[PDB]
């Protein structure tokens, strides 16, 4: 229908990343690629919250306190990169940083505590499988609220506004090596 | 506390290089000085990626095939060079070809396309003022490009990258670690 550049989401980020990262003493090199990738008009409203939180979890969750860093051998400053491009009869928005990644443990048990799985379970469950139950509705505790329409924002809120642009997303995540969250969208 | 020669990384190269002007037609003479230059392990795992990349920028857009080399009244087999060393309390790499050069008037008419300056601004800019637009993210044509890449992990790194180029006379970038 009516496409637009997606800098009318991105433009805002930089800003936002510098003060996040600040505001938590984390060193972070915030790299955006493919702003001018176009998509529907009507997704650019509802799909910045969502992205905003993702970048949020990186410089919260992910990217490591310098120290912390060179301990572990890696680049002194984090890296968080947001990118989009056309594959295919879609808009692939990738969201990836180079931190701790998600603690899947601590999914395991934040499950196990909301019923939505017995301890029995736990111990074969796969890596899709843990990282998938931050998708499910209310999940997260959340805190954070969506300055567009006004409810907290999870990475299941992520999941459900994704899911209403008739869209996906997926997540990948290794200890201390990084998290990338990819969200694929329609062209029309 | 974790110094290591550079060599770890230096000697994969030969082999990629080899098989890089082979694939594009060029014939290029590889050489590489400082291996034993030490560095931060974390530098030296890093680097790889980025110095690939240059090497493989100096392979295609840089040395020209031979039979242009010879028309154009140069040696007939292209030089590329890949060195460390150190400058006081930082390493420098340097990757080095005698190539046909930047294209400086290449950059200039991108970026008056792009409307970053118009003509008459674009009359009085440096070298060093054009070539910067090759740092400028999205500025270059189509896992991310070459020199968005390259700064961008070097400067993780806390290192610095700089670019000299002469037409007809080659390229070489610089990166500058530092010591730890
Ligand atoms: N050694 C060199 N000699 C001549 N021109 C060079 C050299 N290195 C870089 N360039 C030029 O600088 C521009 C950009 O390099 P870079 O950012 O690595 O992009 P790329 O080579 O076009 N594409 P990609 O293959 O995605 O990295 C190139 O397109 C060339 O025009
Ligand atoms: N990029 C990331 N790196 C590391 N952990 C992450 C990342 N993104 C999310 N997480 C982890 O997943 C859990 C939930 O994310 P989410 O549902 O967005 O909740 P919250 O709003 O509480 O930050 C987080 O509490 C954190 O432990
Ligand atoms: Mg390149």
């Amino acid at each position: 229908s009516h496409m637009v550049p997606i800098s009318f989401v991105f433009n805002r980020f930089p800003r936002m990343v510098r003060d996040l990262a600040k505001k938590m003493n984390k060193e972070v090199n915030f790299i955006m690629r493919g702003e001018d990738t176009e998509l529907d008009r009507t997704f650019v409203e509802e799909i910045g919250e969502p992205l905003l939180h993702l970048l949020r979890n990186a410089i919260d969750h992910g990217i490591e306190p310098k120290e912390e860093r060179i301990a572990k051998g890696k680049p002194p400053i984090g890296t968080l990169i947001l990118s989009a491009r056309h594959e295919g009869n879609n808009v692939v928005i990738e969201v990836e940083d180079d931190g701790r990644g998600i603690d899947k443990e601590k999914i395991i048990r934040k499950a196990i505590e909301k019923g939505l799985i017995d301890e029995s379970k736990a111990a074969t469950l796969s890596d899709q499988e843990i990282l998938n139950f931050l998708f499910v509705p209310g999940f997260s505790t959340k805190e954070k609220v969506s300055e567009v329409s006004g409810r907290g924002v999870g990475m299941d809120v992520v999941k459900n506004v994704v899911e209403s642009l008739n869209g996906s997303i997926s997540i990948e995540s290794e200890k201390d090596k990084g998290t990338k969250v990819t969200i694929r969208l329609p062209l029309t």
